């Protein structure tokens, strides 16, 4: 049986500006770097950056709605997002739900969010509210 | 600062054959699914499928290498790549190998992967045989 998520691997355009995104601005930790790739840790997470010339840097009306969202607490959200303001971070879409999230995108176009919150508090507003269709197991 | 992953979402072009997938197939706990979405678990991943009239079916040859690694343990991994192999699941190439690992395709082309090992694990590994240019920090 599968046990949990083991690592997410991006593809990158160029290795320099993706490490000084992830490393310096985003705050994770660089365990590893090579010609053609690095290994960064968040929490829990394991992200792998692969140099790759296959990627494009798209455009977010460009691509689809497959995004990876990074956990923050409430009380860190707000200034979070400010320094991500200031960098000149792109943000490709506004929140128009309940919960906190930020939509913004890395330097190859990788649709990042961050949001506050688990599971268990999506449900439970969910079954509240429930969307259209919505079924519960 | 940043905890984690929060949730993946992938954009789905068939809701019903994806929550097959990942649930039947794959093993992974489905909590609620609506018209347009499912929410799943594997472990502390929220894993949250959404439908995407934009998600096309991409060959893996005309992707990049972003991918999506589950965590397997080292009793079950082969009997469970088994499994896939025999219910028809696609495979996909990596140009670099990163230990004991399965490459497969999800119905509309994301690259998943089944591997044994933690990031710790990995580190040592590339002591005694580093990537081209490796640098340990
Ligand atoms: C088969 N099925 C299910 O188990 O939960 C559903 C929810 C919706 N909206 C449509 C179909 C299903
Ligand atoms: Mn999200
Ligand atoms: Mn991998």
């Amino acid at each position: 049986m599968l046990s949990g998520l083991n690592h997410l691997t991006l593809a990158v355009s160029q290795l320099a500006p993706s490490v000084a995104f992830y490393q310096q601005l985003l705050g994770m930790t660089l365990h590893a770097r090579w010609d053609s790739g690095a290994y960064l840790s968040c929490g829990d997470l394991w992200l792998c950056l692969s140099l790759d010339p296959q990627r494009r840097v798209t455009p977010p009306e460009e691509s689809d709605y497959t995004h990876y969202a990074f956990s923050i607490s409430e009380a860190d959200f707000a200034s979070f997002a400010a320094r991500l303001e200031a960098a000149g971070v792109a943000v490709w879409k506004l929140n128009r739900s309940e919960g906190a999230s930020h939509y913004f995108l890395d330097p190859d176009g990788h649709k990042l969010e961050l949001h506050v919150g688990s599971l268990a508090q999506r449900l439970a507003a969910c079954r509240e509210q429930p969307y259209k269709g919505m079924v519960f197991f």
